[PDB]
C-alpha cells in the first residue's frame, strides 16, 4: 500500500521573524508608523487648540484606515500574538470614536483622555513588533 501519511501534518509554531516575513510585515508598518507619528504631531496640537472640526476630519481622514492597517498587520505577527494584536487594534478604534465623540462634546478633558488611552493601547500593539525587540 500507499506509503503517505494521512494524519494531520503539525508544522509547529515559529517563534521568530523570517526576513521574508519581516519584509511582508513592513508593508502595514509603513502606514501605521506614519499614523502613529501624525497622532503625536498633529493630533495633539488639535487637540491643545480645542479644534474641534479639524480633530474630528484628522480621525476621519489620516486615520480612517488605521483600523484596516492595523488589523492586517496583526494577523501577520507570529500565532502567538496574533489575538492580542488584533484586540489592541479594536481598542484604538474604540478610544478614536469616543474621542470624535468628544470633540463633537467640545470637551477638551474626555477629549485628551482618549487620545491618551487610544496611543497607550496604540503603543502596546507596536511593542509587538520585531522592531521592539
Ligand atoms: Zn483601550
Ligand atoms: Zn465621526
Amino acid at each position: 500500500g500507499p506509503l503517505g501519511s494521512c494524519s494531520s501534518p503539525q508544522v509547529e509554531i515559529p517563534t521568530t521573524y523570517s526576513p521574508e516575513k519581516i519584509a511582508q510585515l513592513q508593508v502595514y508598518v509603513n502606514p501605521i508608523a506614519v499614523a502613529r507619528d501624525g497622532m503625536e504631531k498633529r493630533l495633539q496640537g488639535l487637540i491643545a487648540d480645542q479644534n474641534w472640526v479639524d480633530t474630528q476630519t484628522y480621525i476621519h481622514g489620516p486615520l480612517g484606515q488605521l483600523r484596516r492597517d492595523m488589523l492586517g498587520l496583526a494577523s501577520s505577527l507570529l500565532p502567538k500574538d496574533q489575538d492580542k494584536a488584533k484586540t489592541l487594534a479594536k481598542e484604538v478604534f474604540g478610544h478614536l470614536e469616543r474621542l470624535d465623540a468628544a470633540a463633537k462634546d467640545r470637551n477638551g478633558s474626555q477629549a485628551k483622555i482618549q487620545y491618551q488611552e487610544a496611543l497607550a493601547d496604540f503603543d502596546s500593539f507596536l511593542n509587538l513588533l520585531p522592531q521592539a525587540s
